[PDB]
């Protein structure tokens, strides 16, 4: 089977972009290290913890029903089928548009559902998707971080680029919006990148945002997949210094995109909700290797992907120590989500339960409707020490954090610039950039 | 009930718009007379006329399950799901929206469908909804159209006015990319209806298509309901002559958009889908009442609708004689969707059935992908005599009618002014200012 099941006494669904989508036509493709293993892993470590610690969900276990996304909302719709058919909360998922096609089909069967990594506004939407929520914010708060940021650069004429889908569109759509109704921010063009990308694609978006070469920065809602490769065609065309990136949390400061094209993505700004690295998930996924970690599924794939051996393996590597290593950006927001669930599961085990330590039979089917009251009401300390909450539309607030990427004589890093929480906070004198030429003629 | 079940052989699904969408937190509103009823009432006339047919598809009934979408794609995707858990084949939607949430749990059942009225130039996709046909053809040949006619009339200057969805959006992404190839076409400003309107809303939108004077020509993408108020407004404002109205599908030559708002819509060109108006049709239509159409459940509602009574009526009142009556623009893509799939069934019957007069044991399954090579391989004249056929992509050929709206002393038409295939044909001589 290709899936994740472990029973319990509280069954939660997980929806994780293990596969990248395969190239023209094909489902499921490349598998995703950081995007789709970190945060699965990052579900499996979180329900250990919950299910160890005494006090949150006495005597009560969590169950697992993590299923692959094969970042398509198409493959993700008939994945969350096997869901309604028990199954009483769903985490993820990552992209919007798989997001807004699960949480179609789940209001119906009335099953609440906390994302991770969705940002798009249209899932804001109290009647549309009266069964969703998110511990990250709406991409309101972005595209207005992003207008901020490009004018304390003071850079007026302005490109934009998305992935084909919801977030990418209408994230780009929010940043035109505040674009025309206020400040002196203009947009040269809008570009958008295909679904399902043609040979050559990437190259001729390049060559088209070079048709106004005065603008040089480039807005980019896009997934790390189609980064990459814009990467790579600007590279393949020789346009180091020319274009001024300024990329969300898509981008954020993953390793993904600028793999063995460091040089390319110099002086990149990029976005990122606020987060910090846990210490307690970096001792948990070293410690996992092929012997112990049989319930992850596409474990054995990942091994031989991260260390670029065949199972040539010896059983004996390690995570951090034989390969590469950095937490993904977005495990804290995973394991918040898990722990959103749990604790309405617990407040709602007090109300209903108020004496038993355990199951009652009071609560022996969770109802959908009184479990998403829960969730909108908890108030707690997440996994960082931040506080996690939720409003009245079911979103967490607009905190960002700004990056830019830096190269110094060897080292790359994200540098943080600055952060937007209502309004800008930006370094300037921090910001490093590297060297240019496009005449115009307009 | 609050659907039409006719047991038959093959059943057929149906999706149709017999309610518009309410306003506040409410699903299902006003009923639509022409975009609902009309409609609806053909796919049981052309189920009618299959089942009477002795040649197509002898000795075997077409069985019929419609129901309500409310104008709502989310409330058409709960209505979709007693179509799976027997349905052979599903026709609809009207709106494109609702159509392309309905191919995306379609699809994964295998099950065909076949659109009537949904022109989003996404819906070719291939790879997306490989189960999705439709005998309209795609918004980029309309978008082709529409720039081809404002090129012609010499208006320079324009805005576009979109209602929000696949069908305005897109319509409008599809002008706006042709007119910024193009030279002779220049948009002042992109409005957006929005889906859910706070009062007051329309007579902004005609407010901010006023900070642009010089722009006087409009390109609407936008739903019945949605044009009427637009028009409401601009009558409000006493906007008469100065705005040129440049309508898409969705406006056509529908009357329910412009009912008691003449004035305002006057000098109109619209476009439309090539179609004629089927005869067949009309005596059928006419001859229904509420003593013999029991079948259709909503048609106690719409009798009190169309002749202005409550059940005040004597049930004595007839259609066209009673009440002002004109058959709907896409009444005959309605019919030809179902004989599309009548024809397709009829064609794989000759195949798995040899010379069998019903069904036979191999043909106790349907096949949803075995169905759907006979759909987009069928050729038939359809019911106004026009050919129906299908390319790779399962979309009818860029062919298309332009009408004006013009008034003559009292008397109000959409007058044929031109045609678009591939190219423009307009005739200058019979437009009306
Ligand atoms: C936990 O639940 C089990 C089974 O219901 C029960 O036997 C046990 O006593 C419980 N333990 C505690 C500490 O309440
Ligand atoms: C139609 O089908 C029925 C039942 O299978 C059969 O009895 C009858 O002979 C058929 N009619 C003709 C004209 O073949
Ligand atoms: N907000 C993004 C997901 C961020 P990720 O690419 O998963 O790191 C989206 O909704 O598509
Ligand atoms: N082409 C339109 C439908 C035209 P109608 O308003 O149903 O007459 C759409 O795709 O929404």
């Amino acid at each position: 089977a290709h899936s994740i099941r472990v029973d319990g006494d509280i069954i939660l669904g997980g929806l994780f972009p293990v596969h990248a989508k395969g190239e023209r036509g094909v489902p499921c493709g490349e598998l995703k290290k950081e995007k789709g293993i970190h945060r699965l892993e990052a579900m499996l470590y979180a329900i250990d913890q919950i299910n160890k610690d005494p006090d949150l969900l006495s005597n009560i276990t969590l169950g697992v029903r993590i299923l692959d996304t094969c970042s398509r909302d198409t493959y993700a719709l008939e994945q969350s089928l096997t869901f309604v058919q028990k199954i009483s909360g769903v985490i993820g998922a990552a992209a919007s548009s798989v997001s807004i096609m699960v949480a179609n089909i789940l209001r119906l069967f009335k099953i609440p559902q906390i994302s991770y990594a969705s940002t798009a506004p249209e899932l804001s939407d109290n009647t549309r998707y009266d069964f969703f929520s998110r511990v990250v914010p709406p991409d309101s708060y972005q595209a207005q971080a992003m207008v901020d940021i490009v004018t304390a650069l003071g850079w007026n004429y302005v490109s934009t680029l998305a992935s084909e889908g919801n977030y990418g569109e209408s994230g780009v759509e929010a940043f035109t919006q505040i674009s025309r109704e206020i400040g002196g921010v203009s947009i040269a063009q809008s570009q958008k990148i295909p679904r399902e990308p043609r040979p050559g694609e990437f190259e001729k978006i390049i060559k088209r945002l070079l048709e106004t070469p005065n603008a040089r920065a480039v807005i980019m809602f896009a997934n790390e997949d189609d980064i990459r490769r814009i990467l790579e065609a600007a590279k393949k065309l020789n346009q180091s210094g020319h274009f001024l990136w300024i990329g969300s949390d898509s981008w954020g400061s993953k390793i993904a995109p600028v793999y063995q094209q460091e040089e390319i993505a110099e002086g990149a700004v990029t976005i990122l909700p606020k987060r910090a690295s846990i210490d307690g998930f970096d001792r948990y996924f070293r410690s996992r290797t092929l012997a112990n970690n049989r319930r992850n599924v596409w474990f054995a794939e990942f091994w031989e992907e991260n260390f670029g051996c065949k199972l040539k393996c010896t059983g004996l590597e390690r995570i951090a120590r034989d390969s590469s290593y950095e937490q993904e950006g977005k495990v804290q927001f995973v394991i918040d989500a898990v722990y959103s669930m749990a604790y309405a599961l617990h407040n709602m085990h007090k109300d209903l339960c108020p004496g038993y330590i355990g199951l009652c039979p009071r609560m022996s089917t969770i109802d959908g409707k009184e479990l998403l009251g829960y969730i909108r009401a908890v108030n707690f300390n997440g996994s960082a020490g931040t506080p996690v909450t939720f409003n009245e539309n079911g979103d967490a607030p607009g905190r960002y954090d700004i990056f830019q990427y830096q190269i110094t004589n060897k080292s790359t890093e994200y540098k943080v610039i600055g952060h937007w929480t209502n309004q800008l906070h930006l370094k300037v004198e921090d910001m490093q950039w590297a060297h240019r030429t496009h005449p115009a003629s307009e």
